[PDB]
């Protein structure tokens, strides 16, 4: 299983670590951080210029372009690492692709007007992440009859949506969207059954690093969540997740080596 | 529904337990380290008074008793935690039980003269660990050993309800063997006995990552989670606080799963 973009490829025969580069002096520091993450073993860098947190304010397209495009450009010309961009905006998708981004990572799954068409035009890999509602209100009262079933149904529908727009399955990744319109028990129900999403025969991406599903479980703040985040990462990767999106790259890469050694000796866990 | 009974209390093995390592190979400092591990969430303390490491200095019966017994006694008097004692000597087994030890943890699986009888006399739970570097099928060999040792114990009057199995990570095993056993750990549940594992800071992490003993936390946590996801009941570690947090995540995950186990 592989992905192709910008004349290179990403081999997903072992779990990859995606380091988070939050860009909400600035350019200089961003590239410094990307370098540290690459040295720590990150093979994808995730650049995001609009907050995806509960209650977040929107960001204008001109400001998002200013935050994201020169960061993506600078990385793509200095390093060989793959680059993903967290954007919902057609114009950021186009301009990011133009300067070398490899993966379109939209928490809104190209729901914005023109996003679907801009994504397809790029020819790039696209991640489809489940979210209930939208970031302004998604965490007010998350509710599911059957969260696994509804997330699974969403993937079926969105895959169809992308295919019809000319984005082939071979370009798609799936992400259950931990924390996005989900309470604590919803998150663990999905993590417990993550392996069952392999039926789509698509790459699985997960992001749990320092999130509330760890915080609310341990009752600690964001800086005390490394051990829980590693446990989540390991649980996901043992079930065959292909990309793990994290803040703490070095520690996560070490954990994935152990997972990889265990998987090699096996005849995936489920 | 798996439980262990000892010294008038019981250990509920419906969820994983973290066992903290207390090295005593003074009494004040041993008690304070035990207090820190309990505060960090360890529910068993493993006390060792002749090191189990390779080529560690052997000690006399009297020395091991002087090292081990006062520590077991002090913990049993001050805390509600369960106590595991690392020993191979009949006399230490006997005296440890007398001052409140809950589990006999013998890396040699009660192989020394007298040890099997002394263990059976105490009525305490007994951990059977595998130790031998080469195997035709390391899992099959470890599985045969367990079959052998379980029988030997049952013959001596130690019922199956008292046994725990440990595959013995790093004990006569190379990198490949260790990960082979880790990968297939869930298959050992066919014995219907508790599984105890210890991978904390060991060579199966160190050689894989090429880092020193103090740099292996992330890898140790990965091993723990992997074992616990497969239904391992007790995890023996140096870093209790972090392991306990990781086990809490594993338990939230298993509670959401139908099988309550990954294989
Ligand atoms: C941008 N972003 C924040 N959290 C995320 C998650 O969990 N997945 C993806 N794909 N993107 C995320
Ligand atoms: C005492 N000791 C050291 N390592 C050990 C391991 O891996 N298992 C058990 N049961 N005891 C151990």
């Amino acid at each position: 299983m592989k992905l192709f973009a910008q004349g290179t490829s990403l081999d997903l025969s072992h779990p990859h670590v995606m380091g988070i580069l939050n860009v909400t002096n600035s350019l200089i520091d961003a590239v410094k951080h990307a370098n540290l993450m690459i040295n720590a073993g990150a093979t994808i860098i995730d650049v995001g210029g609009e907050s995806t947190r509960p209650g977040a304010a929107e960001v204008s397209v001109e400001e998002e372009l200013q935050r994201v495009i020169p960061v993506v450009e600078a990385i793509a010309q200095r390093f060989e690492v793959w680059i993903s961009v967290d954007t919902s905006k057609p114009e950021v998708i186009r301009e990011s692709a133009k300067v070398g981004a490899h993966i379109i990572n939209d928490i809104r799954s190209l729901s914005e007007p023109g996003a679907l068409e801009a994504a397809a035009e790029t020819g790039l890999p696209v991640c489809l992440m489940h979210m209930q509602g939208n970031p302004k209100t998604m965490q007010e009262a998350p509710k599911y009859d059957d969260v696994f079933a509804e997330v699974n149904r969403y993937f079926i529908e969105q895959i169809a949506r992308c295919e019809q727009a000319g984005i082939a399955k071979e370009k798609l990744l799936l992400d259950p969207g931990f924390g996005f319109g989900k309470n604590l028990s919803h998150n663990y129900s999905l993590l417990a059954r993550l392996a069952e999403f392999h039926h789509f025969n698509l790459p699985l991406l997960v992001g749990m690093s320092r999130k509330s599903m760890i915080g609310q479980l341990l009752n600690v703040g964001p800086s005390e969540r490394l051990s829980g985040s590693l446990a989540c990462a390991v649980i996901a990767a043992m079930q065959g997740a292909h990309i793990i999106r994290v803040h703490d790259v070095k520690e996560t890469v070490e954990a994935m080596r152990v997972v990889e050694a265990t998987l090699s000796a096996k005849e995936r866990y489920e």
